[PDB]
């Protein structure tokens, strides 16, 4: 059974995994989900992703303190948006440690965001250099090239059948991309697949604006973004 705390919502994906949901009742749609991932890894936990706001992930934090009780090393937050970065300032406030793409921590103050402490660079072939990303044990960070944006990057969770596609990859079930301006129609679909690629034994996809979903979002998703070329 999913576990409510305040306005956001728990869902234990396995041993060491959770997804976060929290919402934002934007006006013009009505309520809007976001999700992001709570790993524990030996005596510490790693949050991928904050809330669309800074009392929501203040509200995150006081969960895990409540229900694994160890410290929260560090954040990687994956798209200049308000759905993953809007909870920042909460994150440092705490001295949670900061990740982000250097592209999406340029991006941040034009966005009105609180840029992470520390930015991450990918080699040519799309894996996070390791220098970068000290010690970030079980999460593999994986940049596919340009999709839902320029900046949008992926997290892998080794030891699990988990990966974390972003805001890349919609539910198998979408009737439209939802695409905007930022949008990469030209290499969306190739970057979709380069995710799958590079992931290939995650059997349950976890997304930010839908519930996780099999490989089959991957496939659906690359599909959708043909169509746009």
């Amino acid at each position: 059974g999913d576990q409510r705390f305040g306005d956001l919502v728990f869902r234990q994906l396995a041993p060491n995994v959770w997804q976060h949901t929290s919402y934002l009742d934007m006006p013009g749609f009505g309520a809007v989900a976001s999700n992001g991932l709570i790993v524990r890894d030996g005596g510490r936990v790693l949050v991928v992703d904050t809330a669309w706001t800074d009392d929501q992930t203040a509200q995150i934090l006081n969960w895990i303190k409540q229900e694994i009780n160890l410290p929260v090393a560090l954040a990687v937050v994956t798209q200049a948006h308000q759905d993953k970065m809007g909870g920042m300032d909460a994150l440092h406030a705490a001295g949670i440690a900061t990740y982000a793409n250097a592209l999406s921590n340029q991006l941040a103050p034009q966005e009105g965001m609180v840029a992470a402490q520390h930015s991450l660079t990918f080699a040519a072939n799309g894996w996070v250099e390791p220098a970068t990303a000290p010690n970030f044990g079980p999460l593999k960070v994986f940049y596919p090239g340009p999709g839902h944006t320029s900046d949008n990057i992926t997290v892998g969770i080794d030891g699990t059948d988990i990966a974390f596609g972003g805001c890349l990859i919609k539910d198998s079930k979408a009737k439209s991309l939802g695409n905007l301006g930022d949008a990469d129609t030209e290499h969306y679909a190739a970057s979709a697949r380069a995710f799958g690629a590079a992931f290939p034994k995650a059997s349950m996809i976890v997304m930010s604006h839908s519930a996780p979903d099999s490989r089959a979002a991957i496939t659906h998703t690359a599909r959708m973004a043909d169509k746009l070329r």
